[PDB]
């Protein structure tokens, strides 16, 4: 009962490339890229934010272009609702290793009884905030990989490309009995993160750019990172990454001319970029989590006192891009004692035990938006404590506030 994701790359790409959507909701921080590296895409990358506003990125590369769709419908229907339970257990339980294996276990048990035909390699990272500082923790099994760039010009390597002596440990039925072995040889992590750190996820690279980090044995495995020596500290990682692969691609195809006729190599190249958000962006993300979830519920119940909410849906659909007004509109709906069913139904749709606990949640996120430097510019020496109550009175006029409201969206 929610919509969280922001940008996705599904089983599709345009001619030779597919870039992005640059979702406003991420304020220019959600970008991905996809290309073919030999005609169709098999990989899938997902970047989004929790209902509590925590950042995450999922990277998938499939095996067979024949199934290629239940792999995706597996992620969209069952894996996505698991992210909230991941970041929460990361916040509640300190032990990063325990829940991650259970998550993989829950993934394996779920992938068996719902779509065991799916064989892919997946990697993911999710952010969580237990203390004042931000933490991110995830794993990755297969030919995939995640990298990070910090605030100092360091390309630190998160989840690595695991190679089992020339075997790609993956989410296949074949490994579904050697599960516990897959974890000890694959990469799981939990690392401290600061705002502005650049999270980069990738699927395939020509091996000329990969450098071997770790080799060991179990009763041989290669844990290998992305070589940072050919990268700079001034430019972002994602934009710099494509500057070299195309530069090496033309160098690789030129190598492919001197061999009679066509040679064969290359995989689906899909790359995702994520930037860790600030404490301000989280709140207005936490704001957007409610605005999306509140609308759709009572629209099918009544479909089988509605005239307001249909106009309310359009009203939020007009001012959802500004996170401040989108908040205060909600405060009026709960205060309307003449719309109790429309008020009381939402918490049931949202699983809230008490309406009042929600009403506290409104004000807490409301007042912190005053710490956003944009509202101090718009709200100056105006005893805001009363104005919200005034604004609460303003919205109850159901029957031309937009110009009066346009005072607060003047950016």
């Amino acid at each position: 009962m929610r919509s969280i994701i922001t940008q996705i790359c599904n089983g599709v790409l345009h001619g030779q490339s597919y870039q992005s959507g640059s979702n406003d909701l991420d304020k220019g921080n959600s970008e991905i890229f996809a290309s073919s590296l030999f005609k169709d895409s098999d990989d899938k990358i997902v970047i989004g934010y929790t209902k509590d506003g925590m950042a995450f990125q999922i990277v998938v590369d499939g095996f067979y272009g024949c199934e290629r769709q239940a792999v995706f419908s597996f992620i969209d229907n069952y894996v996505l609702p698991l992210i909230d339970n991941f970041s929460l257990d990361l916040t509640r339980y300190p032990d990063s290793k325990k829940v991650t294996e259970s998550l993989i276990h829950t993934i394996y048990s779920l992938r068996s009884k719902h779509a065991p035909l799916a064989e892919f390699t997946m990697s993911l990272c999710v952010t969580y905030q237990k203390d004042e500082q931000l933490f991110c923790a995830g794993f990755g099994i297969g030919d995939t990989g995640i990298a990070i760039k910090r605030n100092e010009g360091t390309i630190e390597q998160l989840v690595c490309h695991t190679e089992v002596d020339g075997f790609k440990d993956a989410f296949d039925n074949y490994s579904s009995a050697n599960i516990d072995l897959v974890i000890e040889r694959n990469s799981v992590f939990n690392t401290k993160v600061m705002p502005g750190d650049e999270l980069v996820g990738y699927t395939y690279v020509p091996p000329m750019l990969e450098m071997t980090e770790k080799e060991f044995e179990v009763e041989i495995v290669r844990h290998l990172n992305l070589d940072p020596g050919n990268f700079d500290d001034k430019d972002p990682l994602f934009s710099q990454l494509l500057q070299v692969v195309k530069s090496k691609q033309k160098q690789l195809v030129e190598q492919a001319k001197e061999t009679g006729q066509i040679q064969r190599f290359g995989d689906d190249f899909t790359v995702g970029r994520l930037v860790i958000p600030d404490q301000l962006l989280i709140n207005q993300l936490r704001i957007h989590a409610l605005s999306i979830g509140v609308s759709d519920g009572l629209l099918s119940y009544i479909k089988n006192n509605i005239e307001k909410a249909t106009l309310y849906k359009n009203l939020i659909a007009k001012y959802q891009n500004n996170h401040f007004i989108s908040l205060i509109i909600l405060s009026a709906l709960v205060s309307d004692s003449k719309t109790p069913l429309m008020t009381q139904y939402l918490v049931g749709y949202l699983d809230f035990p008490s309406k009042a606990l929600l009403a506290n949640k409104i004000t807490e996120l409301l007042l912190k938006e005053l710490e956003n430097p944009d509202m101090r510019e718009i709200l100056g020496s105006r005893l805001a404590t009363d104005v919200i109550e005034e604004l609460e009175t303003k919205i109850i006029r159901y029957i031309d506030i937009h110009s009066t409201l346009n005072l607060w969206t003047a950016d």
